[PDB]
């Protein structure tokens, strides 16, 4: 299956979240994308919405935030601040085309999705929150892209829902992340051969949205079968912004994409076929000498013939059907055996 | 699967190869397997051959190794200096349990068997040179003992003769490990993916011999399947007890983050589904007014609706006065 003209099960998509990184900042936005492309990214992800897209514009206990840096403020004034402009996007979108690297976006409501369209783009990515909207989901299915779905909060049932409509809506490019949550969170929670679990069950295409920091979660990711690779991106490490806890700056990120990249290579091929250094190795492998001298007509037996190293008589096959014949030539010890010396 | 008192389908089993890494000094020998229970590998596998259990005592040309240190010397002398002394095993069995540390070994001949049918060991080895013995695999075989095999060398057609002679003497503890050859081999030549096409075809459990250095290829095991990791210890592509102990938990970090393909929320998951999409009033909605895309919102929280109601909601009349930002419930409806 293809994104834009990406194969990937040919190379493994790895995809950098610009996120709220840019702290607000145009200037940030496009010095970060340009660096996620050095860095060996091949895709750019941002997200598209406004406050409306998310949340209530109300006073309301349901929509103030609870002990975090906005302990007391509303939701909608959170993704305000957060929010990646409209504005931007037209500059965001040519700035990856001319940089070489992908650019897809997160839509979080209907009227984002309207907004996209104007761009094309290749792909969408519904987040772990807004998956069990199936509205929502279908939306954005009719738009017959690649669509990327985080799994973190959805039930099965909900998953199952989003199969049934993404064959509803004719939409065979179907993804599902296994997320993976970010520190202190242990290791032991990470499940990462749900990986494997979410390709068996629901016949899609799977990845994993990476939160943690390392690279055990993304090396073990390819060889459980990942095929997207998501990572939080930010340009610096003193660049605060409201995901800066568990973002990569370029050092870490293209540290990442090596990572993984090894991982593809040393994943290699199924074929149990004999490399170059196997042939070179199996000189020594084992097969039938004469342990003996051995003259015309003597016949051979456990006396007389020895499996040894190297691999230049015999094949140890021929250990059965050779004892019990007779030589019909004369055999110093230390022969090799061969075709016709019985 | 169990070996001796391990049970392989819960934890991963790590072998130290000690190979010929003891320098030929019993010494040496005991106190590799005092730092293997310290690095974290839960078996140690030694060799037991004599020179005669894997070439003949000869001159002639195939006998003779080329280029390495023993650049024109015999194979029968590399494999004299090279030996464990059948002396030591006595000891080196001792001294593993004492440390707590699995010990097998593997054997190379007939005769190396036979010797440590007195030690009874816990699996057998087969080295990859052979494997492609289907005598002296199925005398192994027959011991009716966890067996892992090399596959570094072997063929196709070698590999199902193995399987088929283990089926034929009754022996169903059978694993297939996965060569990597060492520095200078390429990462790419790695081919890891075989692990899984070991299990697929010839159902067994797999493994890996990792010849390589660092991470990549132990950790990727892990992922792939394998519940057995091999690799030399020392007290040129033999690990020593920083690298060694470093990779051991490497492997159990794998081991622990690869979980449950159970697709269940767990606690941190249920803690996030609270900030799932749910159905909200976007406007004040007087009773008998119908619901529509204006008066009726997916959003944040999850307190509301869910949003599998959205299409039967749509269209039916509120039963209540609902002011804005109120939750929507079963029975406003
Ligand atoms: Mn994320
Ligand atoms: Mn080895």
């Amino acid at each position: 299956m293809q994104i834009g003209n990406f194969n990937t099960d040919k190379k493994v998509f790895i995809i950098a979240e610009l996120s709220a990184n840019h702290a607000g900042s145009l200037e940030m936005a496009l010095k970060s994308i340009k660096a996620a492309k050095k860095a060996g990214a091949d895709a750019i992800k941002i997200q598209t919405y406004t406050p409306d897209s998310l949340t209530l514009n109300s006073d309301k206990e349901d929509f103030i935030i609870k002990g975090g840096l906005w302990d007391k403020r509303k939701l909608y004034e959170l993704y305000e601040s957060a929010k990646t402009p409209y504005e931007w996007h037209s500059q965001i979108f040519e700035t990856a085309q001319n940089e070489g690297i992908l650019c897809f976006s997160s839509p979080f409501a209907k009227e984002d999705v309207e907004f996209l369209k104007r761009f094309d783009p290749i792909a969408y990515k519904i987040a772990s929150f807004e998956a069990n909207d199936e509205n929502f989901v279908r939306l954005i299915a009719k738009e017959k892209k690649p669509t990327i779905v985080s799994t973190g909060i959805a039930t099965e049932e909900e998953l199952f829902k989003i199969c049934e409509i993404f064959k509803e809506e004719k939409n065979p490019d179907l993804i599902f992340l296994k997320c993976t949550s970010a520190y202190p969170a242990a290791i032991e929670d990470m499940n990462l051969k749900g990986i494997v679990s979410l390709k068996e069950k629901f016949n899609v295409e799977v990845g994993l949205s990476d939160h943690s920091f390392g690279f055990l979660a993304p090396v073990m990711a390819v060889a459980l079968g990942a095929r997207v690779i998501e990572k939080h991106f930010m340009l610096d490490k003193s660049i605060e912004s409201e995901d800066s806890k568990f973002s990569l700056d370029f050092d870490e990120f293209k540290a990442m994409v090596d990572a993984v990249r090894q991982a593809e290579s040393a994943l290699g091929d199924d074929k149990l076929d004999l490399d170059e250094k196997a042939l070179k190795n199996r000189v020594f492998a084992r097969s039938l000498y004469a342990s003996k001298d051995i003259k015309k007509g003597e016949i051979f037996s456990e006396e007389n013939v020895k499996s040894v190293r190297p691999s230049f008589g015999l094949h140890p096959k021929f250990y059965q059907e050779l004892l019990g014949k007779k030589a019909t030539k004369d055999i110093k010890f230390g022969d090799a055996l061969k075709q016709g010396d019985f």
